[PDB]
């Protein structure tokens, strides 16, 4: 996240912090993600499309720092990694950027909710906010795009729903962004989602509900003029969550 503001997991209880064991034994992290039922975990594909074995990821819930244990955290193996079939990547655009992951301790039970874990509900169909709604993203990703570490601790910020119309203008990203595809970003270009915040949560806040409007998939740079970030559109694949969950 560039700009905004630190944060503790009990103002985000839905996210999840997505890590991976490398061979030999270190750990490093890789994305972030929504907690949308106990055992269900939803992020983007990109995060596990080079690496695709289950085994190799540990998730964790109620955690506000990266190397911190978070008082009342939970840790978890995944239990079912599950990609969108039509995933793929272009120089820029990511496609059907979504992935389900099941999660299980090593007990073999799913989260249980606190104060500090909690489900973010999913929105429901042809109901998305109107651009110019604001809405919060949260992430452990780049403050910087010249950074190669990432923030200690979890970072959140509020950037503006920007219509497919505007986003689709020449100086912004064309053809290039689809109506599966949401853009969101600061009027001012000064803060944004980057690099590391991939997979985490979109909340917007719509008709006094707060919803998983999207997942943090692609941008040119991270807070460039003309350059929003670009999510999956939730609602759109309400279908494929529901078909998989089961
Ligand atoms: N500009 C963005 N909000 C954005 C979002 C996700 C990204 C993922 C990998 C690399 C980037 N530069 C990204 C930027
Ligand atoms: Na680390």
């Amino acid at each position: 996240i560039i700009g905004g503001e630190f944060t503790t997991i009990e103002n985000q209880p839905w996210f999840a912090a997505i890590y991976r064991r490398h061979r030999g034994g270190s750990v490093t992290y890789v994305c972030g993600g929504s907690l949308i039922s106990p055992c269900w975990v939803i992020s983007a594909t990109h995060c596990f499309i080079d690496y695709p074995k289950k085994e190799d990821y540990i998730v964790y819930l109620g955690r506000s720092r990266l190397n911190s244990n978070t008082q009342g955290e939970m840790k978890f193996e995944v239990e079912n990694l599950i990609l969108h079939k039509d995933y793929s990547a272009d120089t820029l655009a990511h496609h059907n950027d979504i992935a389900l992951l099941k999660i299980r301790s090593k007990e073999g039970r799913c989260a249980q909710p606190s104060r500090t874990i909690q489900t973010i509900a999913l929105p429901s169909m042809y109901n998305d906010p109107q651009f110019g709604t604001s809405c919060e993203i949260t992430g452990f990703g780049k403050e910087q795009s010249t950074d190669y570490l990432y923030p200690e601790q979890l970072k959140m910020t509020v950037v503006k729903l920007i219509s497919h119309r505007e986003c689709q203008q020449p100086h912004y990203y064309g053809s290039e962004v689809t109506t599966k595809m949401l853009c969101a970003a600061d009027p001012q270009w000064k803060t944004d989602s980057c690099q590391g915040d991939s997979g985490g949560p979109l909340v917007c806040s719509l008709q006094g509900r707060m919803t998983l409007t999207g997942i943090v998939s692609w941008g040119r740079g991270c807070a460039l003029k003309d350059k929003p970030g670009v999510y999956t559109r939730v609602s759109h694949f309400l279908p494929w969550i529901r078909s998989h969950t089961k």
